[PDB]
């Protein structure tokens, strides 16, 4: 009785694994994973057995794999004994003679063939599944990996990797069958109530935890966002705010996202990437005219720019969509005297963005690459004080650009998915203009909250297992950061779950 | 063969446990801990046995403990059989007859008496040690808990708790006498190099990890600082900076500290608490004259305010120790035009601190309690740009005041211990003035680094197991936050390791 594992690489939506006798992709790192996972063993005087169908045996050229024994399932192949590295069996059950005897075989791997995969799962021979999810869907397949039966549960999901602009990750599924420290912490939590800080940061219950069977392998960085939702649902205090809609709120949180091997665009929900880009280039250009976004069919700033809202907050003198000195006016004209959105501000104020770009490439190891929007002198004139308040940038020794952001207030349902993608694009833009590669993104949050009219929606999103992040590439090298257009951006391999409608609190 | 555990409460330095036949303190929560840990059992048809010396039996009034069986070690007590809840043995070894039979005894606890403790450890009867460390030292003891033998290793250390201004924590010692996920992550780290983000955040090696035997019980929040040192030693990139002293640096980190039950003043090193307060009240008053700190024998700002340094950074026109508009000038006079440190600035600029105090008590649930010091218009005039750049404050539903801080650059050897205690005091001051209690402290860091001339010192500090945090209380209620004096502060129960000298990089 030894272990039997499936190794397979399948597409993210339809589970395609083959086409015309070969693979529908060419990913070198995935073959290295197959090699390392099938060679891994404890006893040096034993070998691992790789079971595969005859058509897969043809596709690998009918040549042996070093250090391993290949088991071919075939009805017509001659049961040859000349090659000790290749053995032939007439059916899959008989090949499980690797179990019944042969103590020189340590582990068994079901290595390919839809027919072999389907029979191994149908007869309940498989203990573990190593799955490489490939983000390629609008191509032709003729061979599929069968649906994983309900007896299996995921226990690991890696970060997203990139090869030739193709996104992929690695997952492990398993077939389902000291206390002294945990007891002491429980007893201390009964004695001290909320006096014990751990009781103020309770671990989320299973019913609000995304894919709960993945306990020690939540490596995919979309869990950084999903688990923050779970923490708010678990520990969030019911609080009122300036809007009529109350929230559940906690204070002091963070999220990390990689940007070297993928782009952090959420997959558990279709995110309006075009509106995100249009808002960001609107910031970069220094613009505060809300009509320019509406003219581009972007209405995210409509609520905080209506005549009724502006009059209510004491800005009735202002034009309809004149939002005042907000993001993009502090970026390009910090401390500049604001009049209206139609005036000419060329030369007024401190151009933070221009100075940031120059210091990033003239003094990369400088510890002061800072862009701020919190101006106490201008807060009263803003339609809304800045939420993403301050950001810092860092040039690594291997010429990557990382970004930290402090956010004072985080609408997790609507604002947060935008903020993650927004500063990811901005860091990539700064990276290209300064001649670096994208690095890492960290977001530090003050008031992280969920509006109570988003509870049904966000619990729906928490029921969806994440998929690998897509890739985002620029189609050309711009001469100035203001020259970026929506046509220059290419989003590769984005296969999200359907859209989830959520209303904005004015 | 069942478990034998010691339960004891001893003072943090000298391990005193008794005086004149009674305890040297009165801590209710510790008695409840003793009750819960000695009653904890699995089988409802079994009981736990509590072994104690005769003098301890006298000190508890010679009355039984509910649901448990007391085993008294005595040479003269009559071996009575009337009470089935109290049994008498003539020596400690014979009383371990609880093991040899009596299947109604599930667990065994050695519950007190220096004579009983010393014999239980000397004869190697003990498997586990439950230790309550009490921060009371300059009092009289006549009974001591023996030194824990080297066969034991700590596995848990709780946060600091407070009873009647007495600090204490709980520790567990043990006599130290699936792999599929870990293997897959290792294999993925061999294929992808620094392309896998986990390889850029490697777990610290044991030789640079403070108290490595505590793996799953690093609850004491001083580990938030110590483990950040370890992360920098493990993954820090060697980088140059404006000073002549290079650092090892990482980007994007955080630390959390409780403030309800203790004050986060590091114990692995004696911290100059008076210099911290004197600098903070210097900020609150709006002062930028460096001589006022030197006149109070505080020299932390001397290096960045000397004639040689000021001339070197292009501020040769300034008087000696005229630091310019820095912390406390942006706090009280944001955007105010700075001339020299001798001028009258009453009324100029935005008084952020005054507006913060007013909003904290008139609109507590407001999500904009923000204090910033990053002024792009004034950076060129500063002797040093702000390190602690922005802070946000939060009023919980149970009337506690929490604080978030973003720090762009963190000297972990010298600056970081100061920043932790500084913003803890400030949040406590704001809490008293606004009528709240202290909450939690979170510090988010950009460039966290260690200067290379601090490596020997910080590795020395990493060899010291932390002690419970002290308490900090105010002796009077001030009418204005500016009225706080050093005499108003009481530091209770601070027993740190000796001072560690480290030079500042100019
Ligand atoms: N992405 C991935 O991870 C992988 C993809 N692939 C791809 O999948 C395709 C191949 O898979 P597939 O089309 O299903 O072919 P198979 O690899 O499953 O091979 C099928 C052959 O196996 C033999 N066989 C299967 N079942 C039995 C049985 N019950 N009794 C006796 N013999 C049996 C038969 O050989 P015979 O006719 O001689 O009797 C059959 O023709 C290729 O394109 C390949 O590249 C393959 C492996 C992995
Ligand atoms: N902080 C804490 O966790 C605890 C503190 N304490 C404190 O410690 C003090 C008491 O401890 P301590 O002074 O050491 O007294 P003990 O509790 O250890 O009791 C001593 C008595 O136990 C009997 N005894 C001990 N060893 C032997 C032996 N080898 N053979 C036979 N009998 C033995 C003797 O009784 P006899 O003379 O009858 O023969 C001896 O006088 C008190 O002040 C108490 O408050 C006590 C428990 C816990
Ligand atoms: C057609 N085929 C089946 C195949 C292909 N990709 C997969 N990918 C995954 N993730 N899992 C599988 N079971 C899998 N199977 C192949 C193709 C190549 C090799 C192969 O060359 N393996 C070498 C790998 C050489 C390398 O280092 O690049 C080895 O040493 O194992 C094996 C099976
Ligand atoms: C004098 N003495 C010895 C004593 C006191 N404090 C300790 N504290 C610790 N952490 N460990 C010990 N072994 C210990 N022993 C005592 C004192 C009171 C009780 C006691 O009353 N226990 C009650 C609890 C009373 C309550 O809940 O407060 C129980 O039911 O266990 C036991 C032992
Ligand atoms: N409380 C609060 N006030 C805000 N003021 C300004 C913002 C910024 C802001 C405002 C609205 C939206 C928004 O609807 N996004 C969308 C979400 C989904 Cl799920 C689908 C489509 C859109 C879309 O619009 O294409 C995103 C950001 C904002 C915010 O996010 N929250
Ligand atoms: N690189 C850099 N520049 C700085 N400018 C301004 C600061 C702020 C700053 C400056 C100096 C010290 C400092 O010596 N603390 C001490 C440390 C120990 Cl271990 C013992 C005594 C003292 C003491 O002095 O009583 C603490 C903070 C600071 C800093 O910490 N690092
Ligand atoms: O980029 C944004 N991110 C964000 O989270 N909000 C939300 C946070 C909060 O729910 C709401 C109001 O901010 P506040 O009430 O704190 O002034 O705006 C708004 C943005 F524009
Ligand atoms: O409160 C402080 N905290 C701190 O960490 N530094 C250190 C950080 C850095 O090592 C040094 C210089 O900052 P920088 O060269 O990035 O401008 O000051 C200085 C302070 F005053």
């Amino acid at each position: 009785e030894k272990n039997v594992s499936i190794v397979v690489a399948a597409s993210v939506l339809s589970s395609g694994i083959g086409i015309n006798g070969q693979l529908p992709w060419s990913i070198s790192e995935d073959l290295k994973f197959f090699s390392k996972i099938t060679n891994n063993k404890c006893d040096s005087n034993k070998k691992n057995a790789l079971i595969m169908g005859r058509k897969t045996w043809d596709s690998i050229g009918r040549r042996p794999l070093k250090n391993r024994i290949i088991v071919v399932i075939s009805s017509s192949l001659p049961q040859d004994e000349a090659d000790p590295n290749v053995v032939v069996f007439r059916n899959l059950e008989d090949s499980i003679e690797n179990l019944m005897n042969d103590d020189s075989i340590e582990n068994i791997f079901v290595c390919g063939g839809e027919s072999i995969y389907r029979d191994a799962l149908k007869d309940n021979f498989v203990d573990r599944i190593y799955l490489t999810r490939v983000a390629l869907e609008d191509i032709e397949f003729d061979t599929y990996f069968p649906e994983i039966p309900e007896t299996f549960l995921p226990v690991y999901m890696s970060q997203t990797f990139c090869t030739k602009n193709i996104s992929y990750d690695f997952m492990i599924f398993e077939k389902q069958e000291l206390k002294s420290i945990d007891d002491t912490v429980d007893l201390l939590g009964e004695i001290f109530g909320i006096r014990k800080m751990g009781n103020r940061h309770k671990f989320p219950k299973e019913e609000i935890y995304n894919t709960p069977s993945i306990r020690f392998g939540r490596e995919h960085y979309e869990f950084q966002y999903l688990d923050l939702l779970s923490r708010v649902l678990e520990n969030g205090a019911y609080r009122e705010n300036r809007t009529g809609i109350s929230t559940y709120s906690i204070f002091g949180q963070m999220m990390r996202f990689d940007m070297r091997e993928s782009f952090p665009l959420l997959t558990t929900k279709k995110v309006a990437i075009r509106s995100i880009f249009e808002e960001l280039i609107w910031f970069i250009k220094g613009d505060t005219n809300g009509n320019h976004l509406i003219e581009k069919k972007v209405y995210i700033w409509s609520g905080n720019g209506s005549k009724e809202y502006l009059e209510r907050i004491g800005l009735g003198h202002r034009e309809e969509n004149d939002l005042g000195p907000i993001y993009g006016f502090q970026w390009r004209h910090y401390n500049g005297e604001y009049k209206t959105m139609h005036d000419d501000y060329t030369g007024v104020g401190v151009d933070q963005l221009a100075k940031l770009i120059e210091t990033l490439k003239n003094n990369p190891k400088d510890r002061r690459h800072i862009l701020t929007a919190w101006n106490p002198s201008a807060l009263s004139q803003m339609a809304l004080p800045p939420c993403h308040v301050l950001s810092q940038y860092y040039v690594t020794n291997d010429n990557c650009l990382s970004c930290n952001l402090y956010q004072r207030s985080c609408d997790l349902g609507l604002g947060s998915p935008f903020n993650i993608a927004s500063y990811a694009i901005l860091t990539m833009m700064l990276a290209q203009v300064c001649g670096y590669e994208p690095g890492e993104l960290a977001i530090f949050i003050g008031d992280a909250h969920i509006y109570e009219n988003h509870l049904t929606q966000l619990k729906e999103q928490l029921s969806r297992t994440p998929r690998p992040f897509p890739q985002l590439k620029f189609k050309r090298k711009v001469e100035n950061i203001e020259d970026f257009k929506w046509e220059d951006i290419e989003l590769i391999g984005y296969y999200p779950y359907p859209t989830i409608k959520m209303d904005m609190a004015v």
